[PDB]
């Protein structure tokens, strides 16, 4: 009949990953392994982050920022004066054509003092921020959130490492405040009446979409969304609906994880169904350092041997973000 099934997205209590009960951490790791080998998604619960404040502060920002402020913060794709802003800054909507808009920021430790900024290494940028007096407390909240979700992500990486049979720091040792290329994106999906057809895509299977299929450019992705169902994950039997949960974090592996595990943990393909509803999508992309290299392995093989070439994370990220724009469009 062409009906759509619902993806199995287990809720995993990740709180043992913050503690020192090693057996309890292994039991979390088993659940991460099972989810990563199934649909590729799970909900992290008991994460310790105040996601209500995150949603409230984000909404206040989205709903009070003016067109003048958006131009002032706009990335190079919308403002030719800002050639240094390839990643960080505001991503404008286009009424009548493009509904989505967002604000992306990077490691707050990227300053003019940082040697990667001094060296002008690709993918490193100094964050841009609105005026404090026009957006009181926003930058402080946003930077605090970066480190809040950094801490959650570090614990999740311990779970992934144990799940793959490694020591718990196998990934986290490359995830550091002084060089991480991780990013936060505060995405607004608006309610619009009428909703512009030009902002709606039609999938091959006929589904109306706001964003087409993609793998995440990340090691893992740590995503908060408001309570409006929209995501679908691709399975061999077709796309399946991911149910919403505005109290937890949706977790999945990115294509760097698929590379280094020889696809043992696949990077799930997801897409965004079109829904005419005001809502939030707030991903944290767990990226490593520019020179981070994890030696690939294959958990399926007794000797764990993989002849996949080691891939520097900075090259992976630069190529990945460009390719995602080319394939799915400038967001
Ligand atoms: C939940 C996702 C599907 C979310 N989309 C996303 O996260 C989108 C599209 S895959 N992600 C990106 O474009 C990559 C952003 C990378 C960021 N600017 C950076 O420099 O690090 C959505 O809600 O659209």
């Amino acid at each position: 009949m062409g009906s759509v099934s619902k993806a199995n997205v287990p809720k995993i209590d990740v709180s043992p990953l913050f503690g020192d009960d090693q057996a309890a951490k292994m039991r979390v790791a088993q659940q991460i392994d099972a989810a990563s080998r199934d649909t590729g998604f799970f909900y992290a619960v008991n994460h310790g982050i105040n996601v209500q404040r995150l949603s409230q502060k984000t909404k206040e920002f989205h709903m009070s920022i003016t067109p003048e402020e958006k131009w002032d913060l706009a990335i190079r794709a919308y403002n030719k004066e800002h050639q240094d802003q390839v990643r960080a800054g505001y991503y404008l909507s286009i009424p009548g054509k493009k509904a989505v808009e967002s604000f992306c920021y990077l490691n707050p430790n990227f300053t003019p003092d940082h040697p990667r900024i001094q060296a002008k290494t690709p993918t490193h940028e100094v964050n841009v921020w609105p005026d404090e007096t026009k957006h009181p407390g926003f930058q402080d909240f946003a930077e605090q959130y970066y480190w809040d979700v950094f801490g959650l992500s570090s614990a999740l990486l311990k779970g992934y490492a144990l799940a793959l049979g490694k020591e718990e720091n196998f990934f986290a040792r490359h995830f550091k405040p002084d060089d991480t290329l991780a990013s936060v994106v505060l995405i607004r999906y608006p309610y619009l009446d009428p909703y512009p057809e030009a902002a709606i895509k039609t999938a091959a299977d006929g589904t109306k979409l706001s964003f087409e299929w993609h793998e995440d450019v990340s090691l893992i992705t740590v995503l908060y969304q408001s309570n409006v169902q929209n995501l679908q994950v691709e399975t061999a039997a077709g796309y399946q609906d991911i149910e919403a949960d505005d109290t937890g974090y949706l977790i999945n592996c990115g294509s760097y994880m698929a590379h280094l595990t020889n696809n043992y943990y696949k990077a799930p393909i997801a897409r965004v169904k079109w829904v005419n509803a005001e809502r939030q999508s707030l991903p944290f992309f767990v990226n490593l350092g520019y020179d981070s290299v994890i030696d690939p392995f294959d958990p399926r093989e007794p000797n764990g041997k993989s002849d996949r070439e080691p891939l520097s994370y900075g090259d992976y990220l630069q190529n990945g973000l460009v390719s995602l724009i080319n394939k799915n469009g400038q967001t």
